[PDB]
């Protein structure tokens, strides 16, 4: 189950993720699965790793807290655009694809 459920349903979970930004931003994200654990396990490091490509520190925690505050994807994007231009728009799209995939995967266990 460690990462076993994520790999086994690759065909199914990927179908859930919308390819259009407005549709994907509208996606009914279950924040109840977005808990304290999922942040340290997969989300927080993913953010910190992806931030290196754009810049080469303190901002990392800001983004985490906003996801934990269950903010609108567009609301965060606006705040990040103050730091990372139009690269910030590509940033959240890819993160939302992550959240959907993760949140959805822990539901597959039943």
């Amino acid at each position: 189950h460690h990462h076993h459920m994520k790999r086994k349903h690759i065909k199914s979970l990927i179908e859930k993720i919308p390819t259009a930004k407005p549709e994907l931003f509208a996606y009914p994200l279950d924040w109840s699965i977005v808990d304290s654990i999922l942040m340290e396990r997969r989300i927080r490091p993913w953010i910190n790793k992806k931030i290196i490509e754009y810049i080469g520190a303190t901002l990392v925690d800001f983004v985490c807290s906003k996801v934990m505050a269950h903010s609108s994807p567009q609301s965060i994007l606006d705040d990040v655009a103050m730091v990372l231009d139009e690269e910030a728009e590509v940033f959240i799209v890819k993160m939302w694809r992550l959240l959907i995939y993760e949140t959805e995967a822990k539901k597959i266990g039943l």
